């Protein structure tokens, strides 16, 4: 029921015969590319998967022909093609919530000077959706960029807003893979989880990057899934209190007034 | 070699024992999705598809488990969801070249009064990578990743034009069959494209995507990324014919010959 955190690794899960694992593979093909790891080969792309090397290699064979990699003529290394941003336009078109949610985060965002976001997760990650930033505006797009669920106030309201198994069942997985420093990433979640309760929305102060504060705040849609909307910029120019004060009480109302005009 | 325009065509694992069919099934099966067809269920995409019921069924059923579509409960209908964007969308919009070729393409953004644009081609169809809109344009932007017709755009003719000669027979081929009723008018406003990019270098679009808009386009073929191509283009009335072929599509040359000698 819940989507798969690990499709590549068996597990409890009882088995799916409708389940298409060349599908899953080919996919997380895809996904084994990042902006610093941006031209990988068959071999990198096993040890990242744990994929066989020959099962790669057709994977890759495959995605080059159909237009989602391409390969260089002399390295023999693979990068995405244009194809992915095609499927991710055709995917952010039917965000339509955009264009009630959009010209109320640009008031905010002039008003805080800071950058305002909205959110959802996927697996482990939160991804930005679309992002408005204060007319005092970079280069650097920034939608579908990703970051980690535990330690941003997205991924903090996004788990405060979730049903508890359900949160139980992620955290599990985070503090299996860090189990050194999970004490630590624990106490900053709960504090975060109070103020939900206590105020509605969570903050990371410096707990994403160290020079950057931000709030947020979920909105629960019936088709989206959880949305969380954050405004966040320079610690400096968004001290907490700042934030507690009055930046966190306009995102609450800025989401009540998205939130009554959707369906 | 070329890439595949009909991938559930028959025989391609027999004569390819590297190729995935599943993999190929569940692609067409996402580009189903686009930004006008939001919402399907099983039967529309199987019509699409050429494929059956059941099969379809069980792509999407994994697509949902994966979190690629997701699924109205009521309703039963399928939309693509969050983890299409990891992907790859935000690399893709943030290719390297963007920092040789967006600046060039503000000044004659600002310059023309009217949108810069940055494509490539993917199947029929030639995708945005990058849209500058010139300062005090209020043209209303096309977005990243959104697409335009090869046939009618000045981006999909230079594309064409810049083409080697097989290529564009094949994909012209498939475009007779594609639309077999208008193709001698599709053909004669390509010839015209084709023989503008011979005498002088660009492609011209002059009301022939939409009937308001003139463009003109220039490609440029480039060892990593292909043949990217790069547009000009706006208001009819903003940008007369006589405006692209004498001024902005020389300066548009020029441009693209300013990013080529920039990125080798
Ligand atoms: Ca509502």
């Amino acid at each position: 029921k819940p989507t798969m955190l690990t499709p590549l690794e068996a597990g409890v899960e009882e088995e799916d015969r409708q389940f298409v694992t060349a599908l899953a593979r080919g996919l997380e093909v895809l996904r084994c590319f990042t902006p610093t790891e941006n031209t990988l080969g068959n071999q990198e792309i096993a040890h990242k998967t744990g994929l066989p090397k020959p099962t790669v290699s057709r994977l890759t064979h495959t995605l080059v022909r159909l237009g989602y990699l391409r390969q260089d003529a002399l390295s023999g290394l693979y990068q995405l093609d244009i194809g992915i941003l095609r499927l991710g336009y055709a995917m952010l078109s039917n965000l339509m919530i955009r264009t009630v949610a959009s010209p109320l985060m640009q008031v905010l965002a002039d008003y805080a000077k800071a950058a305002v976001a909205m959110a959802a997760r996927d697996r482990l990650s939160m991804v930005y959706l679309d992002v408005v930033q204060g007319e005092g505006n970079t280069m650097r797009r920034q939608i579908g960029s990703t970051l980690p669920l535990a330690g941003s106030s997205v991924g903090r309201a996004c788990l405060a807003a979730m049903p508890e198994d359900e949160r139980t069942f992620i955290l599990e997985h985070i503090r299996e893979r860090e189990p050194e420093n999970w004490p630590s990433i624990r106490k900053g979640l709960d504090r975060a989880l109070r103020d939900f309760e206590d105020y509605g929305y969570c903050l990371s102060i410096g707990e994403w990057h160290r020079d950057v504060n931000s709030v947020a705040v979920p909105l629960v849609h019936k088709q989206y899934g959880v949305l969380v909307f954050n405004c966040g910029g320079p610690s400096f120019q968004l001290p907490r209190e700042k934030l507690e004060d009055d930046i966190g009480p306009r995102l609450i109302e800025m989401v009540h007034n998205i939130s009554s005009a959707v369906p």
